[PDB]
């Protein structure tokens, strides 16, 4: 296990010596996507949550194709107004409804350290 605790205050700092390999030790789910929603990088402990193959879903868009229950002022809105603002961190709860069963979860999202990027993270509640 890599040992970082999700919300951890530096999360963008140490996420970023991590390839795909490093992210796939995290205890939470880890997405980094670009300004548009595309997944760049996807965890398998996000796999785990999801039930998605992590490798399947990289280059999709997230919110128009894999998760639409997140098309929201809820979710994507924040999302949208960080990448627009540069400086995104913001954490809620959410229930990831789509084509899978309920699954409540805490989401985090905040800008990576990478210029275009934004990391969403997740775990179980
Ligand atoms: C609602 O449609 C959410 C779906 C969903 C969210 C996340 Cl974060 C994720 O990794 C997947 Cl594959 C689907």
């Amino acid at each position: 296990m890599e040992h970082v605790a999700f919300g951890s205050e530096d999360i963008e700092n140490t996420l970023a010596k991590m390839d795909d390999g490093q992210l796939d030790g995290l205890a939470f789910g880890a997405i980094q996507l670009d300004g548009d929603g595309n997944i760049l990088q996807y965890n398998a402990a996000e796999g785990d949550i999801t039930g998605r193959d992590p490798k399947q879903v990289i280059g999709k868009n997230f919110f128009k194709d894999v998760a639409p229950c997140t098309d929201s002022p809820e979710f994507y809105g924040k999302f949208k107004e960080g990448v627009a603002s540069g400086n995104l961190n913001t954490m809620f709860e959410y229930t990831f409804d789509y084509q899978m069963t309920p699954t409540k979860v805490k989401v985090h999202m905040k800008k990576a350290l990478s210029g275009d990027s934004y990391w969403v993270f997740v775990k179980r509640v």
